[PDB]
């Protein structure tokens, strides 16, 4: 648990305005000054409750385990100052999250963008597959815009999410790589549809209903038949039906260049 060639001192760093929420309290820009950069705009996730140590330790924790991830479409981690008040300091995302960006860009992103997002995510993902891991607090998953052709993984904004879950985690709380995978096909649902949520006006005791009746989530306006049959497949009800991370990325780059070739 050592953070010492990535801990910080605390005059490097010029605490802003609030910019979102993480699961332990808010979140700040910032200005970090170092030899490499004399003013990087920051994220700076702070925390309400680390005056008790056992949330301190949680709160660590989660830098400990984006210490070791390095991928061009995960947030990364800069650092962190594990004195009160503790700090983690991370990359700034200057287009905030990507829910509210497609939001106001509905007409102004081409259908080549979306896909590059879905795209670029499944990279990530298929990453973070190979490394084994499972992200657990699935209710924190976030993704952000580092800019206009950069999308990245984020566990912060800028309950459990019932309506993005497997059948398996909503009926037995079994997680794994393939209920990721049927969360994964939701988000790419989500880009397509311009940032809309899944079962909007539907209780969420009645989704699981609806899935073993069948039913899933609609072609979006404008998307292209093989994209949503890719999704679809996320949504197998067996998991071990559900593709792989590594087929997601290898089918959304042929979805990709066959709009460019549109
Ligand atoms: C740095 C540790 C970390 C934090 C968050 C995630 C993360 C963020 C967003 C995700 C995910 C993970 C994710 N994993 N599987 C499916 C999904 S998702 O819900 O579609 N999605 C957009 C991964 C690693």
């Amino acid at each position: 648990s050592s953070t010492r060639d990535y801990e910080i001192q605390r005059e490097r760093i010029e605490l802003g305005r609030c910019i979102g929420e993480g699961q332990f309290g808010d979140v700040h820009q910032g200005i970090y000054m170092s030899p490499e950069n004399p003013a990087l705009a920051v994220a700076i996730k702070t925390c309400k409750n680390c005056t008790s140590d056992s949330v301190r330790e949680k709160f660590l924790q989660e830098a400990l385990t984006m210490r070791q991830f390095d991928h061009p479409h995960i947030v990364k981690l800069i650092g962190v100052i594990t004195e009160n008040p503790v700090w983690i300091i991370m990359e700034l995302c200057t287009l905030g999250e990507l829910r509210s960006f497609l939001q106001v860009r509905k007409y102004s992103l081409d259908l080549a963008s979306l896909i590059l997002y879905a795209y670029q995510l499944s990279t990530a993902l298929a990453y973070l597959e190979s490394k084994r891991f499972v992200h657990r607090d699935i209710a924190a998953r976030n993704v952000l815009v580092s800019s206009n052709d950069c999308v990245k993984l984020g566990d912060f904004g800028l309950k459990l999410p019932i309506k993005w879950m497997a059948p398996e985690s909503i009926n037995f709380r079994r997680f794994t790589s393939a209920s990721d995978v049927w969360m994964f096909g939701v988000c790419m649902w989500e880009i397509l549809m311009h940032g809309v949520k899944p079962f909007q006006g539907v209780k969420n005791n009645d989704v699981i209903g609806r899935i073993e009746n069948g039913e899933r989530l609609p072609m979006p306006p404008n998307c292209p038949p093989t994209l949503y049959s890719l999704m679809t497949k996320c949504w197998a009800y067996d998991p071990s039906r559900r593709p792989r991370f590594t087929e997601l990325k290898a089918q959304l780059s042929t979805i990709l260049e066959e709009e460019k070739a549109q």
